[PDB]
């Protein structure tokens, strides 16, 4: 109930929210049918438009006007965003020139550079240039600004997902908010776009950069808008609230379009009915420069010009349907569109079976266009398991392409052309990011980045300390003139043990063979040294990696590779190894196929042994560094320590030995020499976090050797391929994987063909940042670089994407 009878005489946008019965004057009274009776008359003028003409200029002040041109205007705030330009002989605000904006040049009473953040709906990453010829406001922001080529959203690259993770740093899987539509099974509710679930708070965790500002003394209301005011009045309030006193004033402000996302979903992203929008857009942009301009901020605020998504062309006959794959369809809820979720219909149905549902989804049909997967399986780069609203099986759902249950649903709901929701890396769903203000830079471009990443930067422009995020603070600033946070390394926690020889050969009882009983002081002296750290400087070109929680491990040294072998976990942590462009990749020969040797610097009580692979029928083992590649007939018995080994599926291994065999060989010779880190990753609850000892959830028959979910790896050159990885004197270039670990190829459709065929392809799925790796091992990387670290923290963000220009 509202007791709507009250008044917003003197109210109207209001910041802070009344309670109810009370009615409302704020920007959301709307979106709650809680608006007092007089809203529209006082808060929502329109009488003469928003434009000031010349026979209004010095007009009679007409409270009645949406905006005013008479003298007092300035004073009381609310001029027409044109009126010193029709009136008092000004210039439109994208006619001046740039000037580079080196310190704010604030009013008095101003404490800090107000922040305004400026988001629009469904703007793909390409508009910038596309529709730059109609978009000149936004291009001068732009071009003077501080701009990235694309901004990377978050997957689902949904609104709701997506602005929440503007305002929060975190994934989907951690603010709650993982689709716009949502069942919660512990609440037993449900969350829709349309309607008032979604405005409970139980659904939005985290905190949003609004309330991070209030508790800190900073003010600011929410980000949200209701769709029925129009944006000229939205431009009109945030310029009247710029305009209160100090004490009053707030210091963040964000305006939300829900242009260009409408027509995109109608018209396609490239249909020749955007133009409009865009010119829309841009205009609306006008109107805040030229507004800031006559307040005299116009060289005080930092502005953000962002997106939440792009937008793709989809059409109705482009449409998968669940009904052509399963004979049970009744029996399950799917969540349709550009990507499908699907649980059982009745928790009361107990012949629901996940196994066959997903068995009767994959690679049903020869172009089939989507993959199903439980939600564990899916990339970790995604980041989207870890929520009870999270269905466990999830569909990836190709590009231009929908999922739905049955044809009905889609012509019982061809309407629209274009849609979003789909994998984050995919082109058409990057999305814009433009900096503009005394705190960022000048005419600079920086490279993309995720918008996870953001939050940080906002609390630095308005020197707020971040709640705890999924961005990396320091990351991103190299897109700020002044503000910079300075990030230091974390200590390292575990100091690793060097074993020297300590174990006579027979004091092991492994299981393991090994044809190596094959016999000078010149070379002895040698292969010691290897031993002792002599070639490390070679393979461990950033520093050894910190391990940031209490562990016991040793640090092994060998000719060609330096690992970091785990005494709890039995297997390395890491293993690093240096591949030159000329490198030579050799075969393992016969008489050593089988052979597994003791590694006489590690207890037999704290080895691997044989006997538990040759038990398990499911499980064979794979090794870290590649006996493919070693330098010399010699070195290669190095690779078959048991110290080197790792549990592997027969399945996995193709995979494995592929990317060992070839794939390495060819990144060396593509860029001029690699150094890659490889390891195992536990993560059996799928949290994106290391798994301590006691949450692995399988072990190799028989033993205490527990079986990774996924092995990474992080592929390192120099960013200047004219030098070789291991004398680089500037920034590096990165890329990395995180493979799933699976007993079967299933997620490969054109597995039965030759490795050649689908391997990297599936490692391509499979891309990572450092920084995922690092959360998922508990490690620390390049901690001894010439860089600096800032420079460090965005070559630990970098996600190598492969898609096209
Ligand atoms: C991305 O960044 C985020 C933010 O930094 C990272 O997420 C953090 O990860 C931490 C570790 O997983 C986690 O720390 C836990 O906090 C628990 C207290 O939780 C509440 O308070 C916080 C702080 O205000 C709040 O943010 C939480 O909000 C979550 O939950 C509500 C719903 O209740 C949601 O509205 C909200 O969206 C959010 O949901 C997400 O997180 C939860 C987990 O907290 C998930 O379940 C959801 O799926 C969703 O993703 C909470 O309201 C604290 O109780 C935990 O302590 C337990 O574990 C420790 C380990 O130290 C153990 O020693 C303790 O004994 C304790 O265990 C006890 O409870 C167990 C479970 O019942 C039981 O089994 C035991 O036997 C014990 O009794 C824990 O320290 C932190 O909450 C989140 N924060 C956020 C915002 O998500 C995230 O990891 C980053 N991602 C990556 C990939 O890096
Ligand atoms: O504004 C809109 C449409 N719209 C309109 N009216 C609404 C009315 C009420 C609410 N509630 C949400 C939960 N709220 C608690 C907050 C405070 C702490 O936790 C979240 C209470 C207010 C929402 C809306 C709403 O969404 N769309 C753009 C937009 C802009 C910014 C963001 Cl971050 C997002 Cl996700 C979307
Ligand atoms: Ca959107
Ligand atoms: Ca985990
Ligand atoms: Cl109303
Ligand atoms: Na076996
Ligand atoms: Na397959
Ligand atoms: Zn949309």
């Amino acid at each position: 109930w509202t007791a709507t009878s009250g008044s917003c005489k003197g109210r109207c946008f209001e910041l802070q929210e009344v309670g109810p019965p009370d009615c409302r004057c704020d920007n959301l009274c709307k979106s709650y049918s809680s608006c007092c009776h007089d809203f529209d008359e006082l808060c929502l003028k329109t009488a003469r438009g928003w434009e000031c003409t010349k026979d209004r200029c010095g007009e009679v002040r007409n409270e009645e006007n949406a905006c005013h041109c008479s003298e007092d205007c300035l004073s009381r705030g609310d001029c027409c965003t044109n009126y010193q330009v029709v009136c008092k002989g000004e210039s439109h605000w994208v006619d001046d020139d740039c000037e580079e904006i080196k310190v704010p040049e604030c009013p008095a009473g101003f404490v800090r550079p107000p922040l305004i953040i400026f988001s629009v709906d469904g703007f793909r990453a390409s508009y910038m240039k596309k529709g730059s010829k109609v978009m000149p406001n936004i291009e001068k922001l732009r071009s003077c600004g501080t701009h990235a080529p694309y901004m990377r959203p978050v997957y689902p690259t949904k609104t709701f997902p997506n602005l929440y993770t503007l305002a929060t740093g975190l994934y989907p899987e951690s603010h709650g908010i993982v689709g716009n539509s949502m069942y919660d099974p512990v609440f037993d509710a449900s969350f829709h776009l349309r309607g008032r679930e979604k405005f409970n708070h139980r659904w939005w965790g985290g905190q949003p950069l609004w309330i991070t500002a209030t508790k800190q003394g900073v003010r600011a209301g929410t980000f949200f808008w209701s769709v029925s005011i129009p944006h000229e009045r939205r431009i009109l309030t945030i310029l009247q609230w710029l305009s209160l006193p100090d004490n009053e004033r707030p210091s963040v402000y964000a305006f939300y379009s829900e242009q260009p996302d409408f027509s995109g979903h109608k018209y396609g992203p490239f249909g020749p009915e955007m133009t409009n929008p865009l010119r829309e857009i841009d205009k609306t942009v006008g109107q805040l420069m030229d507004g800031l301009k006559q307040l005299r901020l116009h060289r005080c605020v930092n502005v953000i010009f962002v997106g939440d998504h792009g937008m793709e062309d989809v059409t109705c006959d482009r449409t998968e349907f669940l009904s052509n794959y399963l004979t049970n369809v009744d029996d399950i809820t799917l969540v349709p569109g550009t990507l499908g979720r699907i649980r059982a219909k009745s928790i009361n149905n107990s012949k629901y079976d996940p196994k066959t549902i997903i068995a009767a989804l994959t690679c049903k049909k020869p172009d089939q266009h989507f993959k199903p997967y439980m939600k564990q399986h899916l990339p970790k780069r995604l980041h989207y398991a870890n929520n009870r609203r999270i269905e466990d099986i999830h569909l990836l759902v190709d590009r231009r392409w929908h999922v739905a249950r049955k044809p009905l649903d889609v012509y019982k709901k061809c309407f629209f052309q274009g849609d979003h929701g789909f994998d984050n890396k995919v082109n058409s769903m990057q999305t814009v990011f433009v900096g503009y203000g005394p705190t960022f830079k000048y005419r600079t471009k920086v490279p993309p980045f995720e918008n996870i990443e953001l939050y940080n930067v906002m609390c630095d422009l308005l020197g707020l300390k971040p709640a705890p995020n999924n961005g990396t603070h320091g990351s991103l600033n190299h897109l700020l003139r002044t503000n910079t946070f300075r990030p230091t390394m974390p200590d390292e926690v575990s100091r690793p043990n060097y074993p020297g020889i300590m174990y006579l050969q027979s004091e092991f009882d492994l299981g393991c063979t090994c044809d190596d009983k094959v016999e000078n002081k010149l070379e002895e002296l040698n292969k010691r040294l290897h031993t002792k750290g002599s070639t490390k400087e070679r393979h461990l070109l950033y520093g050894r990696p910190a391990v940031l929680y209490r562990t016991s491990y040793d640090i092994l040294y060998h000719t060609d590779f330096e690992s970091g072998y785990s005494e709890i976990f039995l297997m390395p942590l890491w293993t690093s190894y240096t591949i030159s462009k000329q490198a030579e990749v050799s075969s393992i020969p016969e008489h050593l196929t089988n052979c597994v040797r003791p590694d006489v610097r590690v207890s037999p009580g704290f080895s691997q042994n044989c006997l538990a692979y040759k038990n398990d029928k499911q499980m064979s083992y794979g090794f870290l560094f590649p006996p493919y590649l070693s330098s010399s007939p010699e070195a290669k018995y190095d690779a078959f320590l048991v110290t080197n080994m790792v549990p592997m599926y027969p399945a996995f291994k193709r995979v494995w030995a592929y990317f060992q065999r070839v794939l390495v060989k060819k990144y060396a010779s593509e860029r001029n020499g690699v150094n890659v880190i490889s390891g195992p990753i536990f993560d059996y609850n799928y949290d994106g976090l290391r798994d301590t000892e006691d949450e692995i959830k399988q072990y190799v028959e028989g033993s205490s050797i527990p079986v990774p979910t996924h092995y990474y790896s992080i592929i390192t050159s120099c960013l200047d391929f004219t030098q070789p990885a291991d004398k680089c004197d500037g920034p590096l270039s990165v890329s990395s994987f995180i493979l799933p670990h699976r007993p079967d190829n299933d997620e490969s459709c054109n597995s039965s063909e030759d490795e050649s065929k689908w391997v990297e392809e599936l490692m391509k799925m499979h891309t990572a940042r450092v920084r995922d790796i690092e959360h998922l091992t508990g490690l620390d990387f390049y901690r001894k670089t010439s860089r600096s670290y800032s420079e460090i923290l965005t070559l630990k963000t970098y996600l190598h994407t492969y898609e096209s220009e």
